[PDB]
Parts: C-alpha cells; structure tokens; sequence
C-alpha cells in the first residue's frame, strides 16, 4: 500500500560492518515502507577526518533541532587507527561529542528472545541500565605518593575566604597513592531527570544505587537530588502508572538484580554502570542484542544506536570475500526506537504500528529458528555450532525482509 | 578409641545461633575424634564488654603465636545492641581488630553441592574472592561543595621538598561534591603476598582486577606492585603448579566471572570485593555455604570462619523454643580449614585425612537429600518448601554425626 509518512529523522552513517548492515536495513526494511524526511550526516571516519570532525557537531545540532536521531556504529580513533586511515588528529569519540552537546543519559537494554538462553536463568524481562557518564573516577586527579608526606584536599570559595582543608592522609611509612574526584549538581540533576523520564516512558520502576553508607556526603548528594526531583516533579506520575522509585545500596542492588526476573530501570553512577555494561551484555546473551538510547532531561530529544561497535573482525572477514554472520538486531532496534519516538512526537499511529511490527518481526524471526551465529552459539554452545544452525548476514537480512513484507501485507487483511 | 593428635589451635567462641551451632559442632564432629591443644577465648559480647575488648587482642596475639585460629561469628555492636546489652563503649568489630593485628587478607569461597542450583548457569567450581579491606572509598574525606570555588589536592613532603598542588575542579555554576582518598604501599604489598600465597595453597590461577585504564597512577600502583612481587618471588612457584597470575580490567573480570565455570582466585580492591560478596553468596546458593579464610603474607598463620553472621533471627526463634533450621556448613568448614592448615604445618597425615573426610561427609550428606531449610528453598523455591523437605538444626547435626561415624569406621575397617 502507500508509504507511511515518517517525518524529520537525523540519520548518521557509520563505519565498516555496521555500515554495511545499516545500508541493508535502509534498503530492505525502512525505505520500502516509510517515506522519511532524512537529514543524513556521514559520520564515517573518512568524512569525519576530511571535515575535521565538524560533521559530528552538525549532526548533534541537527538532533537538537529535530528531536530524534538514529546512529550507526562509528570508529573511535586510537593510536593504531590514526596510522590505519592516516588521520590528522586523534578525533574524540563521536558518541561523546553528541552526548556532551545533547546533555543526555545513555540507557542500555537487551532484546529478549524466548529461545535464546541467558547466563542468568531467571531473567525474563530486560534490565535497562542508565549510565551517568560524567565525573567521578573518569574526571579524577590521581597521583603516586612517592614518600612520607601530607596529602590534603581543600575547598576554596570563589571570593577567597574561609577555605576548608580536609586531611586525606599523613604518610609516615613509605608511600602509596592518592586521588581527588568530584561531581556536579547540574549533571546529577540531568541524570535524575533522564532516568525518571525513561522510567515513565518504559512504564517500569526506577532504582538508584549508591554507597551512601560509606560516602555519606558524596553519594548522599545523589540520593538527595534524586529524591527531591522525584517528590517534587514525578511522584504522582509514577503512582498513577503504578510504578515507583527507590534508592538502593549497590550491594543489595547487584544482589537483587542477580536474583530478580528483570523489568526495571537501574540508574548507576559512572563506575558502576561502566562496570556493568559488558557484564549485563554477557548475561543476556550476545552484544548484537543490546541497544542504547540517549534520552535528554527534557524527554523530547532521543538518540538511538546499537550498543556494540563496528564489529571489526567481521568486516576484516568481509573484505576478503569470506562468509560473515553479523547480528543486525541492535541496529534495527535503533531504527525502531527512533521511529517510535518520532511517532510519539508526531501523533503518528501508522509509524508506531510500523516500528512495533518491525520489532515483532525481528523477534519472531529469531524465535522461529532463523538467527545469526552468535544466537546459535547461545543455544548450542560455540564448539557445537554447525553451518546449518545459522544464516549469514545477507541471508538473515533477506529473511527479515520477507517476514516484514508478509506482516505488513497482513496489515491490510 | 584413640583420638587423633591435633596440635595447638586457637578457638574463638561467638554469639547467639552460631554459638549454639559451634558447641554442637565441637561436641558431635570434632572432639569425639580429635584431641586438640585448644587455646580458647570467649569473644562473646558479654565477655568482650567485661574485659573492654582485651580478649580480642589476646586472641589475635594467640593466633599470631600458634598460626591457626577458628572463629565463631561475633556480634559487631551498633546503636541497638549497646542498649540491648548495656555496653560501656561501642566496641569495634572483632574481625577488624584481628585482621589489623594479623595484617592478612580475607578470602571468601562458597561450598558447592551438585544438587543445589546456582543462579549463574555454568558455575561448577568456586570463585574465591580476596578482599583488600583498607583505604579507598572506605577511608575517604567526602564533602558537599555548597557553591563556586576551587577544589584542589596537595601533597606536602615531610622532608622539606617542594609542595605539589593539583586542580581537582573549579566550580563556576552551583556546587556539587568532592572527595579525597588514598592507599598505602605496604598494605597493597601484604594484599599481593596473601593473594599469591592463597593461590599457591589452592592450586588455582590468580586474577587482579583494576581500572588502571582510567586511574593510570592510582590503580597502576596496584598493577605494578603485584607484577613486581610476582616476578620476584612467585613466578616459578606458580609455573611449577601449572597456574598463572594475570591483571585484568574490572569490566573483563566481571564478564569473565559471568561466563566462567569457576576455579580461580579473584583479588579485588575494597569497593569491588565488598560489592561482590553478597551477590556471590546469592549466586552460589545460601549464605550458610560461604566460608572465609584470613591469610597472612607469610603464609604461615590462617584464621578460618563463617562468612555469614550470628543469624540473629534464628537465635530469637531458638530463645522462644521454636524450631529452627540453621545451616552449619560454613562453621564446620571453618573448623576443617583450620585443621587442614594445622595438619599442613605439622605434616599431620591423619589430621589432614580427618578434615577432608569431614568436608566430604558434609557435601555427601547434603547431596543425599538431607539439608536445612535454605538449601531446600534453593531446590524447591521458598513458597514450595514443606516441612518434609528439610531437617531442623539438631536433626541435621545428628545426621552429619551419624554419617561421619560411618565414614571413619569404614576408613579404619578398610585398613
Ligand atoms: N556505538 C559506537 O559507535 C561504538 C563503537 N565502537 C568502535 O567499534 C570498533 C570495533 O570495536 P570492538 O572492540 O571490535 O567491539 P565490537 O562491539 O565491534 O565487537 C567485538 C566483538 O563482539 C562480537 N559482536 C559485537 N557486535 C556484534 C554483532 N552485531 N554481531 C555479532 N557479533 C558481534 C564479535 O565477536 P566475535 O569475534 O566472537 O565474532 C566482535 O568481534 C572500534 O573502533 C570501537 O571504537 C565501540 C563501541 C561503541
Ligand atoms: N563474621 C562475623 O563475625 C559477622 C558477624 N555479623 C553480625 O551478626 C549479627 C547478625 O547479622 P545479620 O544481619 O542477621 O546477618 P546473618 O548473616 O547473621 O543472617 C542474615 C540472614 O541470612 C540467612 N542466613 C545467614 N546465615 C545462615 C545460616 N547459617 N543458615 C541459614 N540461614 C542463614 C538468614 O536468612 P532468613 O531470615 O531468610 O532465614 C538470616 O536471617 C549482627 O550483629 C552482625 O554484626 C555480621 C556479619 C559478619
Ligand atoms: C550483571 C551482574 N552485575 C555484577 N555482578 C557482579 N558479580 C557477579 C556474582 C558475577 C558477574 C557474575 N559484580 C558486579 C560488580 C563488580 C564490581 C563492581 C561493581 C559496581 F561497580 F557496579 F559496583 N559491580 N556486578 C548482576 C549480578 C547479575
């Protein structure tokens, strides 16, 4: 039938294997059924170098303008990759630039298929982890104490008066290490607002984990800010949807997440959520099933992408003309989450139906027995997987396109 | 008939339900078969308040003297229990005093029973977690920044050399929080030595998790100290037992433990291991299956105990004469680990055999379907647990005693 009017969507192309999969997704799953007003920005390392990383800021401002962006996995430069593509500078992570310009919080969620076993058996519903990516250990000032001496940390108000001196330690036996770290009230407030809005959107309870029994001033501030914002702006909206917010001790938090069935938002400090990420990805199965959504404190602008990288090994294989089996679920769901938020903003029933139908097609295709090699490894175990247990990248994309056409034709019966 | 010669052992008596189970373990499992030279010390809160915590120092020094101590779970006073017992001072945790006097490191391990389900699928062997319980967030100065201003951190050498001032942050809009924390070289060195000695004692590889990709100076110190001590004093000893040591990112370490099957020593910083403890005990099953061993850097002195507490709720039920189902496996294994180290130091063949036999009897008794209520809930799920699925405390202790007598009598019967 007719194409669904999508609206303004900021698209950002990426690098390598995820870029090939991105083109496949656009050609076979989106454009045949959706007419979009695309604002494309090639965030590949090639075009990010030729523009001195201006295209990244342009795409971030386009997201600020149009409230919804979908992003392909991009190469983050390091020492070896500057020599690989012969770059000028070692440009910063595009994800970090977009995160700073937008000022939101990233939430990771695993896509569940009933036939894909999980390392934590009881997990039935997703555990959406929101990660405060500012300050703490990641903006700290650490140094080696080489000998006996005094380590103090001081606070001096801007007008110069009434300095407060906190004696950290007095080394009289050899040396050791010391460090000071900080965090901002504004960043914590943005983090709390994003977490509350994410919980209200997903319709799930919200938990914040700290160690305020030990760090009574430091983590107590996180607890206080979350509680103030909750009681003043979100309590009634939570109780209406029969959800709730609670502060938890990080010990209790990881324990209860270990023995729960899932289905909640978990707001973590920088170190905690960063330590998680990989582990939750492992516990749910494959990285190709993990999506990320950057939500802003206003709850209006959303930037969706896959939580995995560009899958460099599979691209290295694909360059030689070898058979690859790369999971596209996370990128497809980046597209579907972007389109679903677009439909919510535009009051678009057809686009909402299409995005949900694409998610259902993906999950049903996997649950019926068609999957890539990583999910087949989750089922059978890596050494026991054979070529007949999975489809390759292009075979799986073809199957998804077939089933999507079938379901959207049944949207006319 | 004749008992086994056990040697010198420092015993520390405890509080409440673990004290009851402690007396039961001594009466039914240890004393009938082993004659010990027991240096006993009552670490009950009553006696501890009567002597102003001096019995704790005495017991720690006795452990330092005799190299082996077995400890019952003790009450760490707080706001409530000072009023409960009419305490003079709010006495410090006995575990902390003993640890600081001995200068060792605590290693926690869960006891596996093949019929007890685990929350992580592939877990077959135990993951022994070593906790560096000093410094970092647990000895930090944290504070609220009420408004704009500088937060700096300075190092002032005591010899007289130049000060060093680093900028932590400059608050220009609003305020926030700040904190300073530290660690010490000798503490990290003792931590490393205890971890290496523990790995050599268990015959398992050792992994040290840090975040030195972010804190290149702070955690890099841990990495460098561990590597220096390993290369200088334990490389060939590790290679002989076909084991290894490795540094790991905390991310990769948690994920590896996720998809691992177990069988390695995991040395953690304060925050890491402290956060892990409860979740690890939950993932392997019940808390009553969790043991801890205090291992000193010299590798000579060892102090075993249960990882759980005095189980206060079960003790309240016991006081009112109600039926309880407390798991004694952790305290039994405290005794068996103490006796195993005793037999290792004294080359005591028979005592080592007895300790291993008691551990085997415990594991086999549970695997035969005779368990306390917590393991029964691990199998069936707490709501689906009926009275016929488990035994109470004294029934379980009596069954253990019967099976132990049978095993030792058949060991003599063989020859
Ligand atoms: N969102 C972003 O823009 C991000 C980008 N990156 C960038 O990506 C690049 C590659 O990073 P890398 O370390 O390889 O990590 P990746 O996440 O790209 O992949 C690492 C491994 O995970 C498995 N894997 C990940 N995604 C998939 C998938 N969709 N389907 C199947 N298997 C998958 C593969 O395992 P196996 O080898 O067993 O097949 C792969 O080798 C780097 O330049 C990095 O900077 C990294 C993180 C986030
Ligand atoms: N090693 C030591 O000396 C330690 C001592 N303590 C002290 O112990 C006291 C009580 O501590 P608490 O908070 O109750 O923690 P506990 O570890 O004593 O027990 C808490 C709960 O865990 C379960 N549990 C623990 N051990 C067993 C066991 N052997 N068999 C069956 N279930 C068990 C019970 O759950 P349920 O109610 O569901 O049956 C119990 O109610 C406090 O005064 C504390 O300071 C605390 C920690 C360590
Ligand atoms: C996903 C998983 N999370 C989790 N698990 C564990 N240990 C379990 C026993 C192993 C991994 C299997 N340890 C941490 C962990 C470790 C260090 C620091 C932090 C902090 F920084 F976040 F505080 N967290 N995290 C939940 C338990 C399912």
């Amino acid at each position: 039938s007719k194409k669904i009017s999508g609206g303004s969507v900021v698209e950002m192309q990426g690098d390598e294997m995820t870029r090939i999969i991105w083109e496949l997704i656009k050609e076979k799953l989106i454009f045949p059924y959706v007419e979009l007003d695309l604002h494309s920005y090639d965030l590949g390392i090639e075009n990010r170098d030729a523009t001195n990383d201006q295209v990244t800021k342009d795409a971030a401002e386009a997201i600020k303008k149009h409230n919804v962006g979908v992003k392909c996995a991009t190469i983050t430069p390091d020492e070896k990759r500057v020599e690989e593509f012969k770059l000028k500078q070692m440009w910063k992570s595009p994800n970090g630039t977009i995160r700073n310009i937008l000022g939101g919080t990233v939430f990771r969620e695993a896509i569940i298929c009933k036939n894909i076993p999980r390392l934590v058996s009881g997990w039935v519903k997703p555990i959406i982890i929101g990660h405060h990516a500012y300050g703490d250990q990641y903006r700290a000032t650490d140094f080696v104490v080489p000998g006996p001496g005094k380590v103090e940390i001081t606070y001096t108000p801007s007008d110069g008066t009434q300095k407060v001196t906190y004696l950290v330690h007095n080394f009289e036996e050899g040396g050791g290490v010391a460090m000071g770290m900080y965090n901002q009230d504004k960043s914590i407030e943005d983090f709390a607002h994003s977490s509350f809005q994410m919980a209200l959107s997903k319709g799930w309870p919200l938990y914040l984990s700290t160690k305020n029994t030990i760090l009574k001033k430091y983590d107590g501030r996180f607890k206080d800010i979350f509680q103030e914002i909750y009681d003043k702006q979100y309590k009634s909206q939570f109780e209406a949807q029969k959800i709730w917010y609670e502060h938890r001790l990080i010990d209790d938090m990881v324990a209860q997440a270990m023995k729960s069935e899932g289905g909640f938002i978990w707001a973590c400090k920088n170190y905690d959520g960063d330590v998680q990420s990989d582990s939750v990805a492992q516990g749910y199965g494959s990285l190709g099933m993990m999506t990320s959504v950057l939500v802003c404190p206003d709850g209006k602008t959303v930037e969706a992408e896959a939580a995995h990288g560009t899958v460099t090994r599979h691209y290295r294989m694909y360059q030689k003309g070898q058979e690859t089996s790369t999971n596209p679920i996370a990128s497809i769901f980046a597209w579907t989450r972007g389109l679903a938020h677009r439909a919510k903003l535009d009051n678009n029933k057809e686009l909402a139906f299409f995005a949900n139908a694409l998610e259902e097609v993906s999950i049903e295709t996997i649950e019926a027995g068609f999957m890539t090699k990583d999910l087949a490894a989750c089922i059978k175990g890596l050494p026991n997987v054979q070529r007949s247990d999975y489809l390759n990248t292009f075979e799986f994309m073809d199957k998804l396109g077939e089933n999507l056409k079938i379901k959207l034709a049944q949207a006319k019966l």
